[PDB]
């Protein structure tokens, strides 16, 4: 019944897919892989991602990897509104906004993200270098963010979708850090983060980490 | 009137929406946009892309931007069945392997094509070192697609899907350097791109270029 989510909560990819099956309302259970033990190598993982990584999801027989396309998923099964599957022109923006998370926001979080973040518990200092100017590129998105975020209530319109959720993995994450003062700099983007940071799936999600 | 898919026929990320325009019998039309006028900073143009980059396309009145957002888009508008749309487990197989194309294939497939393709015409040379280490990177996800193209007639299953035509513009660009050789050691995977490269949309694409 309930479906297996594998990967340490620790990850921000996995909690990605935390987030939308929190949100979904879905039956789950999340399986640490210990990354000490190459467990994520072993012959019974590589069952479930091929290309030895987590996340993965198991719904009975059903085996599936990559957050993105479990958090589509989770919704198509449980809560498709999020998908806006139907209205054509509103699934394009939700889409049109996954993508964006992905290739844009994420990607000028991640370098972001190590440095002030994992490095240091690691054992490692910050690179103020990469901080920085990943600091620009994100900036340049966050503009963006602002505009889009005046004229419509959330990312793919006046909906919460999955563009929406599929942010907050990495942005809890942010929030932790002295950098979350970056997001002052927008009130659209700062009121629509605390929106979000007000539901139960997201609160759970922060729990987890 | 035609849908509108800006940008030069030059980028892949462009062509990779041609594809999908024309397998799903889209009515569509390419606009250049020259990066040399700053054309795709124009005010125009931030209309159609926030982002400034290219593709965009627009469909009457309605804009997006993202190439995997806009093929998802002219498939479920014009041929639903590339997407399976009705099957929960279909279509969630499609998304998995949407992902890894983004993820996986291209993500080691872009810096070779750079560096044999672009750095020569802008005016550099091939830094081999590059190739050899993605050459490697490539080699791991392609005995992994060797390994799904066994069991499955194609990447979600036995049928086509825009998971497999995603995979057209990078892998023609491959096909036209000295490393389109490398899928001779990956039967299921070579006889997998010929099959595709029968297809009058591949070959309309690939004359674009």
């Amino acid at each position: 019944a309930p479906m297996k989510l594998y990967g340490a909560v620790m990850s921000w990819n996995l909690t990605r897919c935390a987030t939308a099956l929190e949100e979904a309302g879905s039956d789950y259970e999340i399986v640490p892989i210990n990354f000490a033990t190459a467990e994520h190598k072993s012959p019974e993982h590589l069952v479930r991602n091929p290309f030895g990584q987590v996340p993965a999801l198991q719904d009975g027989d059903l085996y599936l990897f990559e957050s993105r396309a479990i958090c589509k998923y989770a919704a198509r099964k449980n809560k498709p509104e999020l998908l806006r599957e139907g209205n054509l022109e509103e699934a394009a923006m939700v889409d049109v906004w996954i993508e964006v998370e992905a290739n844009q926001y994420t990607a000028a979080l991640n370098p972001i993200l190590f440095q002030v973040l994992i490095s240091p518990m690691l054992g490692g200092t910050t690179d103020q270098k990469v901080v920085d100017e990943n600091l620009e590129k994100l900036k340049k998105v966050l503009e963006v963010y602002e505009a889009r975020l005046t004229k419509c209530k959330y990312l793919a319109g006046d909906f919460l979708s999955l563009a929406d959720l599929n942010h907050v993995s990495v942005t809890l994450c942010l929030f932790a850090t002295p950098y979350a003062s970056v997001l002052d700099a927008y009130p659209h983007v700062k009121a629509w983060w605390s929106g979000l940071m007000e539901r139960p799936s997201v609160q759970k999600v922060a729990a987890l980490m």
